[PDB]
């Protein structure tokens, strides 16, 4: 769809499972953006049903599920792979809406391959010391 | 060194090593993007010495070769890990200027792991079969 309408929807979702509402001074501050600018993306979440304080459609529930989980995911997929802790947000945050679904569940996969066998994950790590 | 600005470095150092030159023709088909667009871009690019038949700067040049390294490590990855291969470019474009070197390098780490061994890569494909 939009990868800021879906960022918007991603934490408008996190803030409803955090405190179990979503005020616009709350994601205006999230965003960091004028909360000016999150009525005007509110009214057009609202126009395209994925909301109606403010609350989600179902639609607007399955696709926010959709995106925690996709940047849980690649944040366990940058740790797993040694990435420097710090700069794992950062970069999660700016992949993760132009990834698409293939990707990602091959990434999924992936993680899945390096949970199985530490050995894995030991080896992998003696490559990063090489 | 914006994204867009980056974008730009690693399309000019491509036409470069296929044609021995960039055309802003070229460059803005290349992009789909109107000449003026990109007039704008590489006076920017000039003035922030990336660049001067347009030419590329020692600085630009180490920036280009960086930017096709990424992508072509990048494209890479996804298809070590399974990605159909029709949906790895589109991919690969949309989050190759979001990643920092940390991720990259251990990106770089991760395609030498399963390169090495190809019983690393039988291993994963067996985990997608699941
Ligand atoms: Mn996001
Ligand atoms: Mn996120
Ligand atoms: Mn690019
Ligand atoms: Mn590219």
């Amino acid at each position: 769809t939009t990868p800021s309408m879906e960022d918007y929807i991603e934490q408008i979702y996190m803030l409803i499972e955090e405190k179990g509402y979503a005020r616009v001074s709350d994601i205006a501050e999230a965003l960091a953006v004028h909360p000016s600018s999150v009525t005007k993306m509110v009214q057009k979440l609202d126009k395209d049903e994925y909301l109606i304080g403010l609350v989600l459609t179902s639609k607007g529930k399955k696709i926010g599920k959709r995106l925690v989980y996709r940047h849980e995911l690649l944040e366990q997929f940058l740790r797993i792979i040694g990435v420097d802790e710090e700069k794992i947000y950062n970069d999660v945050e700016g992949i993760e809406h132009h990834l698409s679904w293939n990707s990602i569940d091959r990434i999924g996969d992936l993680v899945q391959y390096f949970e199985e066998d530490d050995a894995r994950k030991k080896d992998l790590k003696s490559i990063q010391k090489k």
